[PDB]
């Protein structure tokens, strides 16, 4: 009984176990910590993957399964799968420190990337560093929501960050017209530099390509572009950072 050895009676996988209290009785299900967290967060996940065990258990730690009768008398349905989803969204998932640390580092890294690659600061539009955004986030006692989407957290972080460092997001479209020859040097440069869209070139003629970049990459762009064009090509602006996305004056 005791001891628990995966080489005699039961193996007991290391799957994620979620528990939920309802009707007085406690239920548990074997699911994936990654699929469960992403599912509850609001990600269209499949039960065939998030649920390792398509059956409402009771004592997964020991290997005790529930009953269909009690399942319907406790939740009002026999669909063990449905009940599992409920516990996955309402119940609590049991994960080790590693499972929590891994998700934290990943989430933190993403936020720092989007803020460092898709955001600037009120200082000569100098792109901030991931280490800078991370430090400030921690210094301001900021706790990421691993049980939610990063996008939604962007507002909370970008707003709170204002206290330490004013961080804002801004996009912009670029348009460059290079000659026949000079166009061969610029194009190859813009390609890797950033997203290249609306590219039109003629046989032994000038090429007209537009470059899309945030309010941080614009620096490296204008730099390399100007140095690559050498007052030989033309550059027109497409979009401009202006408050006209959702609200104009309200």
């Amino acid at each position: 009984m005791s001891i628990f050895t995966p080489t005699n009676q039961i193996r007991l996988t290391n799957v994620a176990v979620v528990r939920m209290k309802r009707a007085g009785k406690r239920f548990e299900i074997a699911c994936y910590k990654n699929k469960v967290v992403g599912w509850r967060s609001g990600v269209e996940k499949d039960l065939d993957e998030v649920l390792q065990t398509h059956s409402v258990f009771v004592n997964v730690s020991k290997g005790q399964v529930a009953k269909k009768e009690d399942l319907i008398s406790a939740f009002g349905t026999d669909d063990q799968t449905e009940i599992c989803k409920q516990i996955l969204t309402k119940g609590e998932v049991q994960v080790s420190d590693k499972e929590r640390h891994t998700q934290l580092e990943q989430m933190f890294r993403d936020i720092a990337t989007i803020v460092a690659d898709k955001c600037v600061n009120p200082e000569t539009k100098r792109p901030y560093t991931v280490i800078l955004i991370e430090r400030a986030m921690k210094d301001i006692h900021y706790s990421v929501k691993t049980n939610k989407s990063t996008k939604q957290q962007a507002l909370e972080v970008i707003k709170q960050l204002k206290e330490k460092m004013k961080i804002e997001r801004a996009h912009m479209r670029l348009r460059f017209i290079l000659p026949v020859n000079e166009g061969k040097k610029l194009k190859e440069k813009l390609k890797p530099l950033i997203k290249v869209i609306e590219s039109e070139d003629y046989g032994q003629q000038l090429e007209i390509v537009c470059l899309i970049d945030p309010g941080c990459f614009r620096e490296i762009d204008e730099l390399i572009k100007k140095e690559t064009k050498g007052k030989g090509s033309l550059e027109v602006l497409n979009l401009k950072d202006v408050e006209e996305g959702d609200e104009k004056f309200e």
